[PDB]
């Protein structure tokens, strides 16, 4: 049985960055740091990180004053952001500026008075931060999940309106997305394509690689994991069978079955310990040696702030 990996796959450059603002918070300071919700959505790195002191909170509500927090790779709303410089709390954002690009899109619309789109997950705390960047009662702020959205939408100026999106969608139903906007409102401003990042992109090109040879495809990545989802459903969709697992345990023997070539992908917030696991799991299950598949460059590195440097 053959054993192929992914390549790009795993930690993206800001899953590495809020990561390390982490660490090394904890370094600097000493535990307890606190963390607005899960810095990123895999459970082995925030099981990690909180058993080495960080805390890992809901509401800036339960933070004690005079204690370091931490905003996570998702990044935050205004209001949450308000919230915590009025508090006596120092913080560090560890949102990843791909987010924090979009953000500043959404609020330069906002101080203009124009309505913006923006194509998302509804309940994603990636969606909850960039809609709360937008707060002008005379234009309007919009999330749209799929085509339908599109058409349902009611906009009060179809003449000023412009777009966003999420940096973890599927690249494909996207674009089914833009579609519909740019049909159903023809004067529709956005990028030139979307504002899905290069990660997301790159992750689903290796993931359409690795489907288009193996039989079946796991996918490292916990269940909250957008990116991951979107991973395992690219497979699923070319008719694969794909599971998104969050350990080598989660592995069935059945999906292994007499399976001739399987494969291995990472959502961008799972470690490369985990892909190791599932590999030495399979070859217990009759695999063979691991064959890297090629795979565009990375290397875009995004930096701590300075006062984190360690
Ligand atoms: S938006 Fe940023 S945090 Fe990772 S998944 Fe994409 S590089």
């Amino acid at each position: 049985m053959q054993i192929l990996l992914a390549n790009p796959r795993g930690f993206c450059a800001g899953v590495d960055r809020a990561i390390s603002i982490v660490e090394n918070a904890l370094a600097i300071y000493g535990a307890p740091i606190y963390v607005r919700h899960e810095v990123v959505h895999n459970r082995y790195v925030v099981d990690s990180l909180r058993e080495r002191g960080a805390i890992f909170i809901e509401q800036i509500s339960e933070v004690p004053d005079g204690a370091i927090l931490i905003f996570s790779a998702h990044g935050v709303s205004q209001a949450v952001r308000n919230e915590a410089k009025s508090r006596d709390l120092t913080v560090f954002d560890a949102t990843c500026p791909l987010v924090t690009k979009v953000h500043m899109e959404v609020a330069r619309a906002s101080r203009r008075g124009e309505e913006s789109i923006l194509i998302g997950h509804a309940g994603h705390p990636e969606v909850e931060g960039t809609m709360g960047q937008y707060s002008n009662p005379e234009g309007g702020m919009y999330l749209v999940e799929s085509p339908d959205d599109v058409w349902k939408l009611t906009v009060k100026n179809e003449e000023k309106l412009s777009f966003m999106t999420q940096t973890t969608l599927s690249v494909d139903d996207t674009s089914d997305v833009i579609d519909a906007l740019r049909k159903r409102f023809p004067k529709i401003v956005g990028p030139r394509k979307d504002d899905i990042c290069y990660a997301t992109t790159n992750r689903q090109e290796a993931v359409r690689a690795l489907a288009e040879q193996a039989e079946v495809v796991l996918v490292v990545g916990s269940k909250n994991s957008s990116n991951s989802n979107r991973l395992a459903e690219l497979a699923q969709r070319m008719g694969k069978r794909a599971f998104l697992i969050d350990d080598a345990k989660d592995i069935q023997e059945e999906w292994v079955k007499e399976v001739k070539c399987v494969g291995v992908t990472a959502g961008a917030s799972a470690p490369d310990i985990l892909v190791q696991n599932v590999v030495a799991r399979l070859q217990q299950l009759g695999g063979g040696e691991a064959i890297p598949l090629e795979g565009r460059e990375e290397n875009i590195v995004f930096e701590v702030p300075k006062e984190l440097r360690v």
